[PDB]
């Protein structure tokens, strides 16, 4: 159009990773995805991947379970301080995995008292609180429940001083989530993707586990089944988004409202991305085959806090 449509090329990565997801690089480089969808007889058996980028090889790093409650690993963020992921799952709720495969529970209850409900994704600002959507019902032990229908979705703010604070409720499936800083760095904005309802919402972010300012930020296009998913900045504030079922990842500007463009995918559902440091290189899962692509945007990313420095100067 308007609304202008681009077709990079999409390179594959790797392949048959059941409901691919939370692509993330950590602070050596190194790649990885999560599995969510893996089941053993039935049950939940989730998978958190390294991938070897010049070959496309899997290997299984975690496979987290607690009490033998299997997770569903969905989405990842690397921590700055120490190079370990931090891993939202829909039956655990919070996870930190090293990179040997070694994984721990964050939380059972938030700071209130009330129990943890299953994540989804989640994302650093630059001061190190994470940000994070709850889009299922209670924990394991927990009989396993979505807000795809009902709105129950929470959202959460993991604290650097360690509080696992319910920021807010009611959402229809609160999926993505990112943060847009001020040139400074300062944290500002918080966008949540709202999967089935087609929105963005967008908080003004007023200080650690401080939301408010409420407001339907973007309009994510299209009535398919499905919606947004995963997103991202470039390193202009473009909000790069994945809309499940359309075919398309979306390009929102720095003011939101409708996408400026869209990129096409030879996929009809992307669901999340990442860039590569350093590069204009993002690497996107989907669900149509299970699967995991790159293709070259624009510009480079903008910068994940496990790219920012503790003891920096500038
Ligand atoms: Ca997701
Ligand atoms: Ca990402």
């Amino acid at each position: 159009m308007e609304i202008p449509v681009i077709e990079p090329l999409f390179t594959k990565v790797t392949e048959d990773i059941p409901g691919a997801e939370g692509p993330v690089f950590d602070k050596n480089g190194d790649f990885y995805i999560v599995a969510p969808e893996v089941e053993v007889n039935g049950k939940p058996a989730g998978e958190i991947l390294r991938i070897d980028l010049k070959t496309g090889k899997k290997t299984v790093i975690c496979k987290p379970e607690v009490n033998g409650y299997g997770g569903i690993p969905a989405g990842c963020q690397c921590d700055r301080d120490a190079n370990q992921l931090f891993v939202a799952d829909m039956r655990l709720g919070l996870l930190v995995v090293q990179t040997d495969g070694t994984f721990e529970e964050i939380a059972k209850k938030d700071s209130e008292g009330r129990r943890m409900q299953g994540c989804n994704d989640c994302a650093f600002d630059y001061e190190g609180n994470l940000w994070i959507t709850a889009p299922a019902g209670e924990v394991a032990p927990a009989d396993y429940t979505r807000s795809m229908q009902e709105k129950f979705g929470s959202i959460y703010c993991f604290t650097t001083d360690g509080q696992m604070i319910q920021v807010d409720t009611a959402f229809q499936f609160p999926n993505g989530i990112a943060v847009r800083h001020m040139n400074d760095g300062r944290p500002y904005q918080l966008i949540v993707a709202e999967t089935p309802t087609k929105k963005l919402w967008s908080y003004d972010i007023k200080g650690p586990a401080k939301i408010e300012n409420k407001k339907v930020w973007g309009h994510i296009p299209g009535t398919h089944e499905g919606g947004a998913d995963g997103m991202d900045f470039d390193e202009d504030n473009n909000l790069l988004v994945a809309n499940w079922g359309s075919s398309h990842i979306e390009v929102f500007g720095p003011d939101g409202g409708q996408p400026k463009m869209r990129i096409r995918c030879p996929f009809e559902k992307p669901s999340n991305l990442h860039f590569k440091p350093q590069t204009k290189t993002i690497f996107v899962t989907e669900h149509e085959n299970n699967a995991v692509w790159k293709f070259e945007w624009q510009r480079n990313g903008k910068k994940q806090y496990c790219e920012t420095l503790k003891f920096g100067i500038f």
